[PDB]
């Protein structure tokens, strides 16, 4: 019954039988299929959190919520618990990236500094940046609510003068938003996807951003689109995977919003409910 998670399981098992063996910049062996397309229904309150094995959901939340407030600390992440970001903002990390004078825990102008201060000139993660360059986020809801039917709702974090800036490039390239018969749907461009780790977490996190635009603009949710470049599998995530891959999927949960929410800068993690989300057990996939 969800044919969507089980199109997720199928582009795996594909690129396990067809994909190339390729050594990554990293020399991590890895297996590739370059081009992938997928399409997950956001209908009704669904979020694509897959069922098959638990996705870190409290990561997918605080670190979207992270990214809206255009904050690119990863201290501010990791006091959440949230690790996911740390290993890049180390000391180590920023004198080997030749960031020998930015603070520990500088990620550089990634993913939320591009969404609300786009073109800006950054000066460290200290900086209070309001009003500063153009904020994306609010141009896209400012789009969706005058003008649904616009072709040029686009929201980018491939900023390519701050590449040489960031911790990481953006995975996840840049999403286009459209509106029909009151529905939103996104169609996320992601250049990159780990389909072990990384591909899960965010489905989830374009799917809940998808649901928390929608909210804001007062509409119903359509589908999100996954367009993938290099889909891959790295080599010791293979038997995890072949695991995961003898499991049925369950039904996807629902997500609903709780209090006065009238701007995207309102949300909490308080403010966001997931809905009958009980996955099959974690796998564990190294980095
Ligand atoms: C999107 N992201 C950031 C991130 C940064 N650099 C990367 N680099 C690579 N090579 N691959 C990735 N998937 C990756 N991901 C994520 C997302 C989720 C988890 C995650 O589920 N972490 C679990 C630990 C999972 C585990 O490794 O056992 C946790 O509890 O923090 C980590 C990083
Ligand atoms: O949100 C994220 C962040 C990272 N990655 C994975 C994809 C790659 O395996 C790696 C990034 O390496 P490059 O594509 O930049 O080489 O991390 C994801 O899948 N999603």
């Amino acid at each position: 019954k969800n044919e969507d998670e089980s199109k997720y399981l199928d582009q795996v098992r594909y690129i396990l039988k067809n994909g190339e063996r390729i050594d990554d910049r990293t020399g991590a062996g890895t297996i590739s299929v370059f081009g992938m397309h997928s399409v997950y229904s956001l209908r009704n309150g669904v979020v694509p959190v897959l069922t098959t094995k638990r996705v870190y959901w409290k990561g997918v939340v605080e670190e979207l919520l992270w990214f809206i407030r255009g904050d690119t600390n990863a201290k501010h992440l990791s006091e959440k618990g949230v690790r996911i970001w740390d290993a890049n903002g180390s000391r180590q990390f920023l004198d080997q990236c030749g960031f020998s004078d930015r603070s520990e825990g500088d990620l550089g102008p990634i993913y939320g500094f591009q969404w609300r201060h786009c073109g800006a000139e950054y000066r460290g993660m200290d900086t209070d940046y309001t009003n500063q360059g153009i904020d994306q986020l609010s141009e896209i809801i400012d789009l969706i609510k005058n003008e649904p039917h616009s072709r040029r709702i686009i929201l980018s974090a491939w900023n390519v003068k701050d590449l040489k800036l960031m911790a990481l490039p953006p995975c996840h390239t840049l999403a286009q938003f459209a509106v029909r018969n009151g529905e939103l749907s996104c169609q996320l461009y992601q250049r990159s996807g780990d389909m072990g780790l990384g591909v899960p977490f965010n489905l989830a996190s374009y799917g809940l951003l998808t649901h928390m635009i929608a909210h804001v603009c007062g509409l119903k949710t359509g589908h999100l689109c996954h367009v993938l470049g290099d889909a891959h599998v790295y080599m010791n995530h293979v038997d995890a995977l072949q695991e995961q891959l003898k499991r049925q999927p369950r039904q996807f949960p629902t997500v609903r919003f709780i209090g006065n929410i009238k701007t995207i800068d309102d949300f909490t993690y308080e403010s966001i409910v997931l809905e009958n989300y009980q996955p099959m057990p974690a796998i564990k996939m190294a980095m």
